[PDB]
């Protein structure tokens, strides 16, 4: 099932958001519009110190009218290396460098109308090396700045939820025969 | 901190995607504008059947050029009742009743540029009450369904955590003194 664009319309092209309407031709020959957002997508940082805490920062997100807790993360720039781009947010956000990042995993945030990836990494072993937004948290204090809707976007859920699935399977180990 | 809003301009107005650019006074005296998208939000169901397999719908979604599969979701209504909205979906799409519906949490999608808000709903209990797209996974097929980049939205993402947390914490109990 494929919807196939027969022409785009550009209704606003802004430094965050681009908005374009396609007019599109359905597998049946009927013909529709789709209203599309481009947006050149986001790098985003699993951070866990050595004493277990995860790090985060506080924003201000003018669309919900209030600050939130989230995880480190910067747009990524016109083929550029996401790694490098992880790398790059860890150290001017946090100050903080660390041993390994590795990519967990890539998803759409609302694939109704954008098109925006986010990409997950995970940063482990860091060591510092000026943050009035910086904030560690403690499992249990993640979770409840959750319960508070502190913490209250997709990518931050996901990477709590995951400090969470870590602490739960630590003693996994299945043999198979 | 705060930006307060001088005045909003409406770019755009659709079927599903409303553009508008807000004038807003920085604390420090500057002004500047955020691009804003609102949407009217969505609720969304966590459906495990008594076989503990998650209940899904491949769909296809024009902006990622790919169809994906997905938990039930459903816009929410002027003034509707979420959990109300939560039920009428499971039934239209999947065909499923259930016995408890009960929300889990609320989240932004994309809190840079977007007001979107997902209302998590679990639904427990399921019996039936037609359904092409509709796929029913054990939780380690989706798990796989990851790895292949067939799930991969934020919302979907969050559900397969929650069933893998459920079935890692399920002899938890603390006993505190």
């Amino acid at each position: 099932f494929e919807e196939k664009t027969i022409k785009t319309e550009q209704i606003f092209s802004g430094r965050v958001v681009k908005l374009q309407v396609d007019d599109v031709e359905l597998p049946n020959g009927q013909t529709s519009k789709r209203e599309i957002v481009r947006h050149p997508g986001a790098v985003a940082v699993i951070a866990i110190t050595n004493e277990n805490k995860i790090v985060m920062v506080e924003q201000y997100r003018k669309p919900l009218e209030k600050s939130i807790v989230e995880i480190p993360a910067g747009k990524l720039e016109k083929g550029e290396d996401p790694r490098v781009t992880a790398l790059r947010e860890l150290e001017e956000e946090t100050g903080y460098e660390c041993e390994q990042m590795e990519w967990l995993i890539s998803f759409a945030t609302s694939p109704g109308f954008a098109d925006e990836i986010i990409h997950l990494y995970v940063a482990k072993g860091l060591s510092k090396k000026e943050f009035v937004d910086l904030i560690e948290l403690t499992l249990d204090e993640a979770l409840q700045y959750i319960k508070e809707k502190r913490i209250y976007d997709s990518k931050t859920v996901i990477a709590v939820q995951y400090l969470q699935l870590q602490e739960a399977l630590k003693h996994k180990l299945e043999h198979h025969h």
